[PDB]
DNA sequence: GGTCACCAATCCTGTCCCTAGTGGCCCCACTGTGGCGGT
């Protein structure tokens, strides 16, 4: 699964019709987040889900925050955001309601967010998830 | 990234005229398109 996801990162710049900060995640990686088995049960994460996210944590690690956009500025939708947090979709809308998670362009007053349109950056959606500590994080070892 | 602030207001007092008048002349198309009983 790592080597399958490694070629998509190396050949990310090849596929670009627009800039990284304007392109969606499913345009480069393709369905690999919303196909993943859900963690609605117990808050017990799937071994497929543990392996996917732990690759994305080292992606933003290798792609620091510079003035040129890179692979860590790909746009993520509210459903793909809901899976990466492992919570309900209303709970992730409520974080948007109290401006905890910051969209990536301003909707103009009658814009209610399309649930499939890529709203948030991959970047700080991960950093929000690393603000919550669970036992098998890479920080301790 | 996107919109074009709310809260109330439209003035009262007086009047539109008087005089005189709307022309003469000539003309308004020829063709066709009838049924029925009788001497």
């Amino acid at each position: 699964f790592n080597t399958e996801l490694d070629e998509l990162s190396k050949n990310a710049e090849m596929k670009l019709i627009d800039l990284f900060n304007k392109t969606e995640f499913k345009f480069i990686f393709g369905d690999a987040i919303l196909a993943c088995p859900s963690t609605q049960k117990q808050s017990e994460s799937h071994f497929i889900y543990r392996a996917l996210l732990d690759y994305l944590v080292t992606l933003v690690e290798s792609n620091p925050k510079t003035k040129k956009p890179n692979a860590a500025d790909l746009l993520v939708s509210v459903l793909e955001a809901a899976t990466l947090l492992g919570t309900s979709v209303e709970q992730v809308y409520r974080l948007y309601q109290n401006g905890i998670l910051q969209t990536a362009f301003r909707h103009k007053m009658n814009q209610r967010i399309n649930p499939y349109k890529g709203a948030f950056f991959l970047r700080h959606v991960i950093e929000y998830k690393t603000s919550f500590g669970n036992d098998k994080a890479r920080m301790y070892l």
